[PDB]
């Protein structure tokens, strides 16, 4: 049922739970503490926010509202509870204030943490990380970070079942809802006080399958939530660690050697 729990050091990730990184790249998820010092606002802020008008809403967070006029960042998902915000590395420079800029950055920083903590302790030479990686696990893959707004008053499921097409996901989340394929069925993935909740994407699961301990794709929906007042509609804000958009990612085999390429737009193609 209930999940392994690390914390991230200088080396790597130190997991307080008896399964360990073994037992949360089989799960495709784990809980990770939030760092101290890490400011959670921001993100909280622009998720009660983003949606509404500029005009609507105090002058302090006028940054945070109005994302519905930008291009190619707002989605409004029509059978399903959630509207989004969805952004690149580029779109936060010229469109998030650096309050929320810093924080997201730092959510960054931590997904690619894992992402390194994971390959170091599964073998892969240190010298083809950025190789079979595209280059992400040094930040110059594509770092998407997303908004979910679930409007409890669409009688509709929260959010699609899917896997996350990346390496790593950083999720800020404090409501039930969340819910993963283990089985034949779905198991609740509930929130932790203090904690991330941290899951690996198909590019991981792709890279890994030949290994010792593949890193599994979580594959998880958020269930219909429960209608309530709007300023308390559950929420979630996300940082993503992708592949860069083109360019061959490299298959790791069984002795540590970056062995056949896999396209991106292939890749991306057979998802979805
Ligand atoms: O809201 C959640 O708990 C899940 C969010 C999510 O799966 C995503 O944004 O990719
Ligand atoms: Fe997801």
């Amino acid at each position: 049922l209930r999940l392994q729990k690390a914390r991230a050091t200088e080396e790597g990730l130190a997991f307080e739970t008896p399964g360990g990184l073994t037992r949360a790249l089989r799960d495709g998820c784990f809980l990770l503490a939030v760092p101290p010092g890490f400011d959670t606002t921001p993100g909280v802020t622009l998720c009660r926010e983003f949606f509404r008008p500029v005009e609507q809403g105090g002058e302090s967070t006028r940054a945070y509202r109005g994302f519905r006029d930008l291009d190619g960042v707002y989605f409004d998902r029509e059978h399903f509870q959630t509207e989004h915000v969805l952004i690149d590395g580029p779109g936060r420079e010229r469109h998030f204030p650096p309050e929320l800029r810093r924080m997201a950055e730092h959510m960054h920083e931590l997904a690619r943490h894992v992402l390194r903590t994971v390959l170091t302790e599964l073998g892969v030479a240190r010298e083809l990380w950025s190789e079979v990686t595209g280059g992400a696990v040094d930040g110059r893959g594509t770092e998407w970070f997303a908004a979910n707004h679930y409007r409890s008053e669409r009688d509709r499921l929260g959010c699609a079942p899917h896997k996350d097409t990346g390496f790593v996901t950083v999720l800020y989340i404090e409501e039930g809802g969340l819910e993963a394929a283990t089985g034949g069925s779905w198991t609740p993935v509930d929130p932790v006080p203090g904690c991330f909740v941290v899951n690996f994407g198909g590019a991981f699961e792709l890279l890994t399958s030949g290994l010792d301990r593949p890193v599994r794709a979580l594959l998880h929906r958020v269930r219909q939530c429960a209608p309530r007042p709007e300023s308390a509609d559950r929420f979630s804000f996300a940082a993503f660690v992708n592949p860069p958009p083109t360019g061959d990612l490299y298959r790791v085999g069984a002795d540590g050697t970056a062995t056949v390429a896999r396209s991106t737009e292939d890749f991306l193609r057979d998802f979805n």
